């Protein structure tokens, strides 16, 4: 009804790709992305049917955890969640890594992506720690968003008819958990350096068979890629097409501006970006390239050789962009 | 009223001695020796003073502290608490670290002791984790109870008239946070062996002074070595004068035994050492001390040489005593 009618249907074709219109999903499933997007990949990857799991059950949880994740914050929400879970989803799928990870393996980075930002609030950790705050205070100021995302995305599988989980063995359902724990902890900032070191060494030392695909026999190397790849997903905004780029830009500032604006009215210092009557958008950006982003890429980009090339092209384009505005 | 009739005050006169009594201490002070003992090592050290510590508050929370140990658990309750604290007091008089330690560095330490086990369930990590609890779901299955100890001690200040904090800089304030959560962490038994490792490594590149007392310039070494001493003053227990030793080794299977037994009834894998129907209590003290207590105090004997001599010896005293019977 009709085909060209169903407008949603039609764009939702567009996930295996990078550069999905996000917003335009965002907006056509009627502020719910994150749930017909991860339908689309679970259904896609066949995940439904390789854990034995029940679509309605799968449906409850997913409306559930994007009701969790807040609204009316600018980044921080269901949305970036989506643009997150549809950027792992197609990272793992470049040809260097092709049979590479187990169906759980798969399982655990999507669901992983899916929960990483769950129940936001729209402030840094920082913040959060020198507002001595209740979650601080509850994980004593080491990964505290993080260990919330996890504990809410976790929970929320107890609630009525939402285990998407129930029909696996405590074997895989033990496994699963360490592994989206090991990720989503990783998506910590602070951690950013580090895991880029690590990646680097992985790099010098990788091993590829006469097609070009990846070895990687050991868990510890495994989990290590899974952890960066989500990491690069969640920081993947710079390499999209510009369109989508600057709306994400958006967005990070809006909610910047909003914790630096709480920050001045407690009398607090106010956090790097954060200050709306010393903003600088455009040189932020190029910096936020040249030594966060582009670093992290141009290693991705060496493990998985030449797969990212674009993504790396798109990426100096859009650098060049914000340079010249 | 009189002298020799307190029977209280004058046991609190060996709380600068290594092998007070603190089971006699807990009994004269009616269930409560981690406020006296406390009380009595604030005052002993100044720190009202130096810290400008109102009395009816330190008290105040003490007794809080107190309640939220839990008086029905064998081992891990409120005497184990002031066992530690008075040890890890001892530990920081001998000659070796003399003025090495500032005043809120001592504190730190302390107060890392004092709350170091609160509201200990009875079980261990591992036991909650496997049986999917509260806690491991909210701290994500790492550290779980130590996560939990320091949420516990720290929220415990909000209580009414219990900030014992409340006439510190915030500067100091939050240097205390830093060191009390960087110790207590180090606590978690899955780490002995990281520490023990780092230990040895600044065993070998010690630096003191002609009077033979330790040089620790950085901030990185100091709380290296508070971790360990706390952590020394956790698994002091062969260390102490066999009237003692044997006390809390039936505390510890005491408890040990409870554990297994939800174990059994659970149908689970029983845990190392928690089967009452194949127990060898006494070979497993000498398995403790060969594998883990001796190392480590061995290790922290070469870190204060010679100061750590007599408890080493009694330590090897100990060790032979339960390879006897
Ligand atoms: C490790 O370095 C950082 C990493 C992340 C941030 C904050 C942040 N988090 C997630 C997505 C972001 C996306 C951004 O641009 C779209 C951005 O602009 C600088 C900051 C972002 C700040 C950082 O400090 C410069
Ligand atoms: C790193 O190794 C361990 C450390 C601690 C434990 C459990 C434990 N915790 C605190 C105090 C203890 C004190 C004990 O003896 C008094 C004891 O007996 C083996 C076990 C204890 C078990 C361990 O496994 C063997
Ligand atoms: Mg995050
Ligand atoms: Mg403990
Ligand atoms: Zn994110
Ligand atoms: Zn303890």
């Amino acid at each position: 009804m009709t085909e060209q009618e169903d407008v949603l249907a039609k764009e939702l074709e567009d996930v295996n790709k990078w550069g999905l219109h996000v917003f335009r999903i965002a907006e056509l499933s009627g502020n719910r992305p994150l749930t017909v997007i991860m339908h689309t990949i679970f259904q896609e990857r066949d995940l439904l049917k390789t854990f034995k799991i029940p679509v309605d059950t799968l449906i409850t949880y997913l409306m559930t955890l994007e009701d969790h994740y807040h609204a009316d914050v600018a980044y921080h929400n269901n949305i970036h969640a989506a643009d997150v879970v549809q950027s792992t989803h197609v990272l793992l799928s470049t040809p260097a890594l092709e049979a590479v990870f187990t169906d759980l393996e798969i399982l655990a980075a999507i669901f992983a992506s899916a929960i990483h930002d769950v129940d936001h609030p729209g402030v840094s950790n920082q913040f959060l720690i020198n507002t001595n705050s209740e979650l601080a205070l509850m994980y004593n100021d080491s990964s505290v968003l993080e260990n919330h995302h996890l504990a809410v995305g976790f929970k929320l599988l107890q609630e009525e008819n939402c285990d998407i989980f129930q029909n696996l063995t405590k074997k895989q359902r033990q496994s699963l958990r360490k592994m989206v724990i090991d990720i989503v902890l990783a998506t910590d900032m602070s951690k950013h350096m580090n895991l880029l070191a690590d990646l680097k060494t992985m790099v010098e030392t990788k091993k590829v068979t006469s097609s070009g695909v990846l070895l990687l026999d050991n868990y510890s190397d495994r989990i290590q890629v899974l952890q960066n790849m989500v990491h690069c997903a969640d920081l993947s905004n710079p390499t999209k097409p510009l369109q989508l780029y600057r709306q994400w830009t958006d967005r990070i500032m809006e909610e910047f501006f909003r914790q630096g604006d709480r920050e001045r009215e407690r009398g607090m210092e106010i956090s790097p970006m954060c200050d709306k009557h010393n903003a600088s958008v455009e040189k932020s950006q190029v910096g936020f390239i040249d030594y966060i982003v582009h670093p992290l890429w141009e290693t991705w980009a060496d493990l998985v050789h030449p797969d990212a090339q674009d993504i790396l092209d798109t990426l100096e384009d859009n650098r060049e962009w914000y340079q010249s505005t």
